């Protein structure tokens, strides 16, 4: 019963029965399965055997940094009384805990190595040979003057968290087209099939011959070959349906097949797996003719075995590439003649002496135009390199990427799985990126099936996993009640009975004492009902706050729950501008972003994290008690929220952050940007929010009402004003440098189906708005022409 209780949990927390797994009698499903049981389970054992510190850096990595002083607030567990030391910037965490055990040894009448320094209420440690000022928590706390409050957490405490969370011929290939078709019965009916490689058509599409039920070698056909079909009407489409012609044990297929089609011509990008619907969705009958049992070639017999003529000099030279331009590997992989099997058995030789490429390389080898496996596994073999930062980064892409995957078992599934045992952070992430996806069938059997892997060697952290997923459950059910209750009452009475479902115990219990699914590291503690409530928009979001008497101040956390909008597009928008920051920090240049947090849970469900000390420009611009000039009311706030010798820092604060948004907002092509959706910090600090339309679906903007701000109140300014344009094009040539990233990652996102980034055409907009290829001289002149622009229409 120990296993029920498990298992049920499981299926409870990944939103598929585990049931509807065994029920389909696949021996593919029932092979991953049992293979990555074992895979997450081994994983689970290496863990309940590190020390301590390998310990932490698993359940609570370590949040860094992309002469001074430092009042710091040190306590121990099991006692109240702290005790502040004055600690310098530069010191490591040990030298604070030696000047803590000082002060303790001092007062209690009386070695800093097995103690860490924990936040207060929260999951973040410190700890390490890192001086305090790079540690992201020390950062955050000289920027907003607050005193640092540290816990003297010792290896015994440590140890007792690990110890609580335990447990063959030339036959040209052919097919024969052997049921719920719904179309004009009028017209006819006709199938499409094509051959494909990824991108790459292997032959040509041979359709069929015009009511409701209905060129190539076998030798020559590539290892993940996809066989892609098409039910028109004779143009309007009807359905799509796409097949691997080998199977998962590398056999060729063989015998009749049903297909089950997707309602929509040819689709290669689409899912290798039939519809889940096999009761109203329209099936193609289709027979695989017998070639003899045929197993793909193994790699051992294997290595045995751009204009037109610019195509041909890069094969020539093939050899050359490799031990001359290794990284120009994907050049001479997307020139390979994939209908060839003598070209890839000559291209695959060269990949397995191949040197590895850097992440950047790594990355462009993900994308669906690299279908192989050979140069699949080349690519996560080079994406090893990548630290847990970097591949926190990049793991929505990652996650997305998957979708292309032709096979259950995979090493991108391996990997991914690898990883996220081997950081709580990285697990949790890859949690929430596959269940928000579990309500879109073709990728529910696969993201399950991961989910219920990483279970296996995560059983406390299901239970962690779960106790989010009863909060997200009661917000559901409490944002059902508030959307019936606001068309039919005054908001004043509609809050007060969301105030009183939330006082119930079922929403106290479930509500309260859970890690935030926005930040692993932030604990919700106790709700403030009295300070929750609902905004007036479509959706009726809910504003839930939360407080920690542990943490004090810190612990005072927002979260916003919205149902009803796809979440998606600004959880990305959100990543992007937090690379930039990243990228822009790595180059010496903090522009003071606010990337807070945002992250799907469902269907058209997630949480946004509140940004607390901050209004719209709407807002502070209808003050609530003067300004003469309606342009002087943003200068007047920041003077009421930084007075004297500190408005100086807030109108910094504002042309950095300023001169960041407006450079993001252009390059990345967000439009309809107003006084709602765009807020200033109490800091000064300028941060965008609801990126509901990027990709241009724009000119560079420079407000007024900002450009007043940026120059001090004045009508002329140029000393500050064209400070602020340096700041713009620094932001600007830091991100052209880093352009390649940006359109791989955007390339890789081609596969999660956002609207907004559909095809050739969005990533065009990058390259453009990037003007990657020009020099950085012209592109530097080009920005300078839309900057000036943007002035003058100020
Ligand atoms: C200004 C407040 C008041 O009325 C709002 O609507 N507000 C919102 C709205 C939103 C938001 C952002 N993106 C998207 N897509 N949707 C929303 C919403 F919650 F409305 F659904 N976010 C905030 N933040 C608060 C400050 O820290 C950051 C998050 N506040």
């Amino acid at each position: 019963r120990v296993k029920k209780l498990i298992n049920s949990q499981i299926s409870l927390l990944i939103g598929k029965g585990l049931h509807e797994f065994d029920s389909l009698r696949d021996p593919e499903v029932n092979d991953f399965r049992t293979k990555m049981r074992q895979f997450c389970e081994e994983a689970a054992a290496h863990r309940q055997q590190l020390g301590w510190v390998e310990w932490l850096q698993y359940s609570f990595p370590l949040q860094l940094e992309p002469n001074r002083a430092l009042l710091v607030n040190v306590k121990f567990e099991g006692s109240e009384e702290s005790f502040t030391f004055q600690v310098s910037t530069k010191d490591m965490p040990l030298a604070l805990m030696a000047c803590a055990l000082r002060k303790k040894a001092t007062v209690f009448r009386q070695q800093p190595e097995e103690y860490a320094l924990q936040v207060n209420g929260r999951h973040e440690y410190l700890y390490g040979n890192y001086p305090l000022c790079h540690f992201q928590y020390i950062c955050s706390c000289l920027h907003s003057g607050l005193t640092p409050h540290l816990t003297m957490v010792h290896s015994s405490s440590i140890l007792a968290m690990r110890d609580e969370q335990s447990n063959s011929l030339e036959q040209p290939f052919s097919i024969e087209l052997i049921r719920k078709v719904n179309a004009d019965e009028r017209m006819k009916l006709v199938v499409q099939a094509g051959l494909f490689h990824g991108n790459e058509m292997l032959c040509k599409t041979v359709s069929s011959s015009e009511c409701s039920e209905p060129d190539i070698s076998v030798c020559d056909l590539p290892r993940m070959a996809r066989l892609c079909f098409a039910l028109y009407a004779v143009d309007c489409p009807i359905a799509w349906a796409n097949l691997m012609l080998f199977d998962y044990k590398d056999q060729l297929k063989t015998g009749e097949r049903c297909l089950y089609m997707w309602p929509s011509l040819l689709n290669p990008a689409g899912t290798v797996r039939g519809n889940p619907n096999t009761e109203s969705a329209a099936a193609l009958v289709i027979y695989l003719p017998e070639v003899a049992p045929v197993y793909f070639p193994a790699l051992e017999k294997i290595l045995e075995l751009l204009y037109e003529h610019e195509k041909d000099l890069v094969w020539k030279m093939r050899h050359e590439v490799q031990e001359h331009f290794p990284e120009a590997l994907a050049r001479l992989l997307l020139v390979t003649k994939w209908n060839k099997h003598e070209d890839v058995a000559q291209m695959l030789y060269l990949l397995c002496s191949w040197p590895e490429l850097p992440v950047l390389s790594a990355l462009e080898l993900l994308d669906f135009s690299f279908p192989d496996c050979y140069v699949g596994s080349f690519a996560i073999k080079s994406l090893r390199k990548l630290t847990d930062d970097e591949l926190f980064q990049y793991l929505l892409q990652l996650v997305q990427v998957l979708k292309y995957e032709s096979y259950l078992d995979c090493e991108l599934t391996k990997f991914l799985l690898g990883r996220a045992l081997a950081n709580r952070k990285i697990g949790h992430f890859l949690f929430w990126h596959l269940r928000s996806e579990m309500h879109v069938p073709s990728v529910a059997l696969r993201f399950g099936l991961i989910m219920e892997a990483y279970c296996r060697g995560s059983t406390h952290h299901m239970k962690v996993l779960m106790k989010q997923g009863e909060a997200l459950s009661k917000l559901k059910a409490l944002n059902d009640f508030v959307k019936v209750s606001s068309q039919k009452t005054t908001k004043p009475q509609t809050k007060e009975m969301m105030h009183m479902c939330m006082r119930q115990e079922t929403y106290m219990e479930a509500l309260s004492h859970l890690q935030s699914p926005l930040d692993p590291s932030t604990l919700l503690e106790e709700v403030c009902v009295e300070q929750c409530t609902f905004m007036d928009s479509k959706m009726k979001p809910l504003w839930i706050m939360y407080s920690s008497e542990e943490a004090g101040s810190a612990g005072n956390v927002g979260i916003i729950f919205k149902n009803g909008d796809d979440l998606r597009q600004d959880m990305l928008t959100l990543q992007m501008i937090q690379l930039m920051d990243v990228l822009w920090k790595q180059e010496g240049l903090d522009l003071r972003m606010t990337p807070y947090g945002c992250l799907p849970t469902g269907d058209r469900t997630g949480l946004i994290e509140v940004v607390l000390h901050s209004d719209t420009i709407a807002n502070i611009q209808l003050n609530k008690s003067t300004a003469a000039f309606n342009k002087d009311a943003l200068l007047n706030w920041l003077k009421s929220k930084n007075p004297g010798e500190a408005l100086d820092r807030a109108i910094e604060e504002f042309t950095l952050s300023c001169a960041g948004y407006c450079v993001a907002t252009y390059v990345l092509g967000i439009g309809d940007r107003h006084s709602d959706n765009i807020m200033i910090r109490e800091s000064g600090q300028l941060f965008h929010i609801d990126f509901g339309h990027f990709l241009g679906n724009v000119p560079f903007i420079l407000t007024y009402d900002f450009v007043h701000v940026i120059q001090q109140g004045k009508t002329n300014n140029s000393e500050k004003f064209e400070r602020f344009r340096g700041y713009c094009e620094r932001a600007y040539t830091i991100l052209r440098r880093h352009g390649l990233l940006f359109l791989h990652l955007f390339a890789l996102m081609r596969a999660a189906g956002l609207p907004e980034l559909s095809c050739s055409k969005d990533i065009q907009y990058l390259k453009d708005s990037l003007a990657l290829g020009k020099t950085e001289e012209e592109a530097l002149k080009h920005f300078r022409v839309k900057f000036n622009e943007a002035l003058r229409e100020s």
